[PDB]
């Protein structure tokens, strides 16, 4: 646990953000050069506010697979000069099962939290209020709104991005490799 | 830090429980028999609710130093039958200083959370709205309100209980040994 608690901190300090759309807070990851990635239900429009700073989105795409099923995350495109730390690296090339993670959230309303889910386990296909979503990640813990947009990590592993729960479980929508160009 | 996650994550399990009082929800740490901690803001009634049951409180003592002045942190004895793990052997004699600390929050607002606020100094006196208090231990993190009570921690260690913040800074009452007896 405290190797995943030290990983999560580090991770969070240097690839994470606050992120405010006209749909609330969200915590926000960088993950190569001006990309990141958000909950769906962030909803973007063409501006963000990024650390109470005003940024330009020049794209923004909700992933589905392939046969067009949702994934729950949407990547954005930043017009910002700064460059994120790469950590493509750190991202699986499929769904990680792991017996201790951590979920990070960074907002106002959650500001640096870190909280111990303990066992993830490839859930899969989930009903996402109405919505089939595939590529869910489930782990025990007594669910809020705010944490979506939270990063959930092991020692050396992003796994996913937090995006819904039910009171005694979470799902994070799996963060792939190859979602990335 | 990893360290101080991992022993703050089994001393919730082990002693925390969320409390309910006329003035809000509260993390609370039993500290040896029926024998816990609360902060002073709490202000328990003749009964609380502890994890959703109803608890009777037979006695109440809002702690202040020789000269009178404010400690901020009510000792609550409980009409219950299980006895709290004695931990009275992690409570220094004196207020303690590290430079990594965890802040535990157990509530439904914020359930099993924890907080790196790195380095803890001895702040000692403070005006705590409007009130002279002492034996104050101050950290640099983003306060919100629903923290109070949150369990302040190093590795092996119980330093404080959240009492107070001020947007950059929070403030523990020290959680010291011999307040118990």
């Amino acid at each position: 646990m405290g190797p995943a608690f030290e990983f999560a901190v580090a991770m969070m300090k240097r690839n994470s953000s606050t992120v405010k759309t006209e749909y609330g807070e969200f915590t926000m990851l960088g993950i190569y050069d001006r990309w990141a990635v958000l909950p769906r239900h962030a909803k973007p429009g063409p501006t963000i506010l990024m650390n109470d700073q005003e940024v330009g989105v020049l794209d923004a795409k909700e992933l589905v697979d392939k046969d067009g099923a949702n994934l729950e995350l949407t990547l954005l495109k930043l017009n910002r000069n700064e460059k994120f730390r790469d950590i493509r690296g750190f991202l699986a090339k499929e769904e990680v099962e792991v017996n201790e993670a951590v979920l990070a959230i960074n907002t106002s309303k959650f500001p640096n939290m870190y909280i111990p889910v303990g066992q993830v386990t490839e859930y899969g296909f989930l009903n996402l209020g109405g919505t089939p979503t595939k590529r869910m990640l489930m782990y025990n813990f007594p669910t809020r709104a705010g944490q979506c947009g939270g990063v959930l990590m092991s020692t050396g592993k992003v796994l996913g991005i937090h995006v819904g729960g039910n009171g005694h479980q979470g799902f994070s929508a799996a963060l792939l490799k190859h979602y990335f160009n």
